[PDB]
């Protein structure tokens, strides 16, 4: 009915009318001693990627950075030896999570099935070649250098704009590109609020949607409760989310935010 | 903003337009060797009812009937201890649970502030006289004895006004009137997923709307969880009928649904 068409991933298909679509963010607590690859950091992964598949994830979204810090060839080091580990070893779709072109390079080479930019192609461009090559979907995040808003929605429609004719412009194809609102970047708790209450707006630009909102800290502000203590806020904004069209939501808690997913799902008829 | 008065409970006052108000269902787990008023089961109540007040509730909810069968004068005997005890030691509002006048009128004198109808004064018309005359809120719930809809929210909305009539005609003010789609009364799970995909069309009949929808087997169809495993659940259907403008939610799990009413109340501006 609303997407005439599935997000291809390689290997794998996603149905974007179906259900909303659980991205699972995977933990990568590096290694201490370690240049990365190790068995400890490595299996605790595949581990922890395999409770997301078992527990309603569609996607393992896997990082470079989110302790020590590392140069982009210690980067590459990192994710490379995961996403192969989790790829052989977990039948999900895998988003690697860099704004990087050649972090991204790696990452696809070694598995990855969709790239996850919060820069937006913006912070290195030759990212979107990277996507445009391989021939696969990318997220283009809202983000900014700084807050400095004329109008909030207006302006990351605006800046979304920009990402996606960078995308295109390197040959991008329209069914390879993602949005996200960047819920939680160049933004005050308020103006999380506001996009969130504003979150159908983005449906305009014609592509499908993910929300990132879970453990976020403009849902601390609101409830003044710590990270750990943010489940039912997380699950507020996923609520909300669904409801006002997002076909992906990146979470955390991933058994629980499935189960309101489904039940948001059953009851607005998608 | 959206409500030009408050609801006027007695000693008590509860703004509409703060927040999404929660009603706490206090659980009531009858002495298996007494005719009501035991110490074990009415401190329980009131135990409960303090764990609620501590969690966010707004209102505690206390019902006659939800173990062994009893009659309307054994029903007086359970509940008028429990509301003398809760109202004594928890500052909050009482709802008495009751489609029945006798008991709404005692439950009223020993210090009940709002009739809770899950017959919307059908069953006994004269406890609209009740709400009339000690001049307390009455809460009006959709119900039918039959499923034998021709078109459910054309038919929920005549069945409202029906009881609002009645509410009316026994000179009940319509500041003391709220609404309720009664979910999971009268309802296949595929109309009551139908009614919570609708509720805002309740809104037109100008009164404010109370949303029950707590561990209801409705999200077990759905999520084919048993009732101790419906949290999640619940909370999807409180955020979706706070995004679709309900004033009060009707929940076991308050701590949880505060949380989560709180944050959708931060994202839609209430
Ligand atoms: C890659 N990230 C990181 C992130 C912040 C934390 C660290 C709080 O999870 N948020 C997001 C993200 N990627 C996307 N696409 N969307 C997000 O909201
Ligand atoms: C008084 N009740 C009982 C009830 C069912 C269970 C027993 C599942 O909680 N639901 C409701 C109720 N009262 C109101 N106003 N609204 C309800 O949805």
């Amino acid at each position: 009915m609303k997407w005439d068409y599935d997000l291809r991933c390689g290997e794998y298909t996603l149905n974007l009318n179906e259900k909303t679509l659980i991205m699972g963010i995977l933990n990568v607590t590096p290694d201490s001693f370690s240049d990365g690859g190790s068995y400890n950091e490595v299996d605790a992964a595949v581990r922890h990627a395999k409770e997301m598949r078992d527990e309603g994830a569609h996607i393992i979204d896997i990082g470079g950075e989110s302790f020590a810090k590392v140069s982009v060839e210690e980067e590459i080091k990192r994710v490379v030896p995961m996403i192969q580990a989790v790829s052989k070893e977990v039948k999900l779709p895998i988003s690697i999570d860099t704004y990087k072109a050649e972090v991204a390079k790696q990452a696809i080479e070694a598995g990855a099935h969709i790239i996850n930019d919060i820069w937006g192609a913006k912070a290195e461009p030759k990212i979107a070649e990277v996507a445009a090559h391989y021939d696969v979907p990318i997220i283009l995040m809202h983000n900014r250098d700084n807050m400095n808003y004329r109008n909030l929605m207006a302006d990351m429609i605006a800046d979304l704009y920009d990402s996606i004719k960078i995308a295109k412009d390197a040959g991008v194809r329209d069914e390879n590109i993602i949005l996200d609102p960047g819920i939680g970047f160049a933004k005050t708790p308020e103006q999380n609020l506001e996009a969130m209450r504003n979150l159908e707006q983005l449906n305009v630009l014609g592509y499908p949607v993910l929300l990132g909102t879970s453990r976020k800290s403009f849902i601390g502000h609101v409830l003044d409760l710590p990270v750990e203590e943010r489940l039912e806020g997380t699950g507020a904004t996923v609520c909300l989310g669904i409801e006002k069209g997002c076909e992906f939501v990146r979470v955390h808690d991933v058994k629980e935010m499935s189960r309101m997913a489904k039940m948001m799902d059953a009851m607005i008829g998608k």
